[PDB]
């Protein structure tokens, strides 16, 4: 079931580029059942046995996540040309969705995304995953009202402005950092996709979070929104909330937002 027959696959148009080479998006025709939409991801140097096996460990570890908000493994093809057949976000990166759509996406979607990527980071703690990469980046569109993760290559350069404290400074990683991260990838989106911390040195933004700075409130945030955002921030890990307080919180600031 995890290996894949490359007749039941039908390659279409590149929509990127990943690591190992060009990620295409096609069709999987799976047996007895309607054909999928799915994104292919092709190795350069595959033919080397060593390249392989680094370029299908995500694949290793995403065939144990099932869950509506974390991009699906669909199955891997080991011949040459080595390929990884995951199901496609159809409406692509959401940090460029929301370049897009700054002046059209209304404050509810914005904060129904930031809710459905909580539910998936709770499920990834049950499951005893530390992901260590929690960026808008990471984060794919299904559609106008679904959002997925969709990058594990840090799962169980440093992005030294989404990382906690205690990452940078000891190399810890805990489901209470990955809570930091999910603070900043919160502000990505309320920001429509910009950056934290653009135009400062990595070295400089470890001195400000030190130093007790944090990222300012985005225009727009509800108060509460941003006051949960600065709880993850919480230097000392055990004062940030868990994901499952997060999607409780996140749940009634979305119903105070749709009640307008
Ligand atoms: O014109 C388009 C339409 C479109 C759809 C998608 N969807 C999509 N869904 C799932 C995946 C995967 F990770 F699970 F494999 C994926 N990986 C390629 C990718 C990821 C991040 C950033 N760039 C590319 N991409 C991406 C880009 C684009 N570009």
């Amino acid at each position: 079931d995890y290996e894949i027959q490359r007749e039941r696959i039908e390659l279409g148009r590149c929509i990127g580029e990943g690591q190992f080479g060009d990620v295409h998006q096609g069709i999987y025709m799976s047996p007895e059942n309607p054909a999928l939409a799915v994104a292919i991801k092709t190795c350069k140097n595959c033919t080397s046995d060593s390249v392989r096996e680094k370029f299908l460990q995500e694949a290793l570890t995403m065939r144990q996540f099932d869950h509506p908000h974390i991009v699906k493994l669909i199955g891997v093809i080991t011949e040459n040309p080595v390929w990884i057949i995951m199901e496609l976000c159809t409406l692509g990166e959401l940090r460029s969705f929301l370049q897009v759509r700054k002046y059209s996406l209304d404050l509810a979607s914005l904060i129904l995304y930031a809710y459905q990527l909580s539910t998936a980071l709770a499920y990834l703690e049950s499951k005893r995953f530390v992901h260590r990469d929690i960026a808008a980046r990471n984060v794919l569109v299904s559609s106008n009202d679904c959002v997925k993760l969709g990058d594990f290559g840090l799962s169980r350069k440093l992005p030294i402005k989404w990382m906690a404290p205690e990452s940078i400074n000891f190399r810890r990683f805990t489901s209470a950092s990955d809570v930091w991260m999910f603070g900043v990838c919160m502000w990505e989106i309320l920001m429509h996709g910009v950056k934290p911390f653009q135009g400062v040195k990595n070295n400089d933004v470890i001195g400000r979070i030190e130093n007790g700075e944090r990222l300012p409130m985005p225009p727009n945030c509800p108060p509460t929104l941003y006051s949960l955002m600065t709880k993850c921030w919480a230097y000392d890990p055990s004062r940030r909330p868990r994901f499952t307080e997060l999607k409780a919180q996140l749940s009634t600031i979305l119903e105070e937002e749709k009640a307008q």
